[PDB]
């Protein structure tokens, strides 16, 4: 193989832990030769060998190199970003890697930063006719306006991994809530809970012509799906395909495809959804999915016969053939 | 506080050399100490005299440090990229300086993304209530589906300066339009166009929750506001404050400020608007606004009590409100 990956994994974003983990089970699968390079919680870079011992430790709080790392750029014919969250998955490496010039896997800037943004993916997906809940917007400092009755799901507005999330059941709560978000992002939404509500997730792949996994179904015990109950092994039921009737399992993967074109992803996303009385809502797009052992986005692919190696080939070529293409 | 400021400008855009005219602007008013760092159009740095030079001569083809440039970034309290359009103003540049940890000017990534996308900023808006004309957007190697009646004008979604922008008067030049267009960008957008129309621009200072400078409106003779209107001493007329009833000046002023706020912008925005029958749409969001002889934005702050050096300290100023 002459192919070489640079695998970038960590980050500043309180998913750092998670991004590690998403790490183990890329490089368990990858078919390429790949180097891994870690961004410790301080920011600095960890390279090489001390890469590898933060990945065992699956935490790097204290890292090496100030950013520009020093890192031999034009050994590695694509870039990796496996980094979840903030300054990771919104646009900001990805800023960097084109300034670079390296091919590199996954959305480009916009869609990168639309697609953390919960409050602005919701707005250009009402635009083009798609399915979300209600909801509203809140800065941080400035009084919320909210035009229905709870319960509330309210959230930072840029978070993964259910960070800073809470089920708000009387308004007297939603300062606190809100406050809880605000420690994570200046702003936040306030999103109408849906209860009973079933959780459904496709995975896709693609640049120009993305394809859908089958539909899997995310069922727990706890209050919501929550970070213990996502990474805890045992915790989460990963039921694929997703046992419901066929005809909304094919509404399903329309919707997420017609959403992956219309917020310009490329490489990948994860698109998970609810259903409430019959009725679907997307409820977000993850463009830098977990790839961690209780992740549905390789799950979903296996299903669908497409392994991991192969999952991960795929998205290598697909950096490579958009780059080409300009 | 001691301050020194980095002002990046050039860029491997098509408007590489009204980045530099705009450097000069900034230079000449800013009331920091500031060094000049210049991107060349073959995406090469230059730092020092040589930056000084490439300024001096209004365009620089080639660099001379590839990128990352060695660039002593620990001088500096805040950097002031004055990039427009592609890999300047559309979130790339933003991405490594967030990166890099320094305060600077301006929108950040998702801002500065979305504004520079003529049509994932519409579908924002127009979700927002914000009045937008009619549009569609085409991806190269796509057939159009435009529909509406012409005149149309057609554009590359990344554009900045007039750059690649055709008004089509007859579905037979469309194609030649869009293939125009698709020289800079693999999107492009195809607008109903306003015929007549007026041309209004506020300018906003401030983090999210913005200040409006009075609107001005823009007349010229040329079929549209082109490069070469825009940049031409002479050419183009700001009427500052516009012609316009009370009620009206006031909405603008409105829109624009929630624009501002629904797209998140820091530092500043120029936002354009067009007036066609008594009605109002919002064009543009420009998050890196020229500061050339003829650029509108300085005129519109001073018009508003908002002197050319004192604008440039309060740009510092907010980066460094919003890195705190
Ligand atoms: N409007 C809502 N109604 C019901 N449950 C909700 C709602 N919004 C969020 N939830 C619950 O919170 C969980 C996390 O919300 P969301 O998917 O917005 O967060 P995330 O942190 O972006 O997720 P991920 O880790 O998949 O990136 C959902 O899986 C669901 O359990
Ligand atoms: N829909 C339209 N109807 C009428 N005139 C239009 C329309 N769109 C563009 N124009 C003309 O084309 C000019 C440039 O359009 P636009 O503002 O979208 O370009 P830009 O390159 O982003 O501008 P800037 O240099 O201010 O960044 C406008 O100022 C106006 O003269
Ligand atoms: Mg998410
Ligand atoms: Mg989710
Ligand atoms: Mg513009
Ligand atoms: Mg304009
Ligand atoms: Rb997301
Ligand atoms: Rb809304
Ligand atoms: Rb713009
Ligand atoms: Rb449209």
């Amino acid at each position: 193989m002459e192919m070489r990956v640079l695998l970038i994994a960590g980050g500043v974003s309180p998913e750092h832990e998670v991004s590690l983990l998403s790490a183990e089970g890329v490089l368990r699968h990858i078919p390429f030769p790949t180097d891994l390079a870690v961004i410790a919680q301080d920011g600095r870079w960890l390279l090489g060998e001390k890469a590898l011992t933060a990945l065992e430790a699956k935490a790097a709080p204290e890292g090496e190199h100030p950013f520009p790392p020093p890192l031999s750029w034009e050994r590695y014919d694509v870039v990796f970003p496996l980094l979840h969250g903030r300054f990771g998955e919104d646009g900001t490496v990805q800023g960097f890697l084109e300034l670079l010039g390296k091919p590199y896997v996954g959305a480009g800037v916009a869609a990168s930063a639309l697609c953390m943004d919960k409050d602005l993916s919701k707005r250009v997906l009402a635009q083009a006719g798609v399915p979300v809940v209600p909801w509203v917007a809140v800065r941080k400092g400035e009084p919320p306006v909210v035009p229905f009755d709870p319960p509330f799901f309210v959230k930072p507005a840029n978070t993964g991994s259910s960070v800073g999330i809470s089920r708000v059941e009387r308004f007297q709560d939603l300062e606190a809530a809100l406050a809880l978000a605000f420690r994570y992002d200046e702003k936040a939404v306030v999103e109408k809970a849906l209860s009973p509500v079933r959780e459904l997730e496709v995975g896709v792949l693609g640049n120009v012509f993305g394809e859908a996994s089958p539909v899997g179904e995310v069922r727990y015990e706890a209050p919501f799906y929550d970070y213990e109950t996502k990474y805890t092994p045992g915790r989460a039921e990963l039921l694929i395909p997703a046992p419901l009737d066929p005809g909304t399992q094919e509404t399903v993967q329309e919707l997420a495809l017609k959403a992956y074109k219309v917020l310009g992803v490329r490489g990948m996303a994860r698109v998970d959804f609810f259903l409430a009385e019959g009725e679907l809502y997307l409820n977000e797009l993850n463009t830098i999915p977990g790839f961690t052992p209780t992740s549905m986005y390789p799950r979903l692919f296996e299903a669908g016969g497409v392994a991991y190696p192969e999952l991960l080939r795929r998205l290598v070529e697909l950096a490579l053939t958009h780059h080409h293409h300009h």
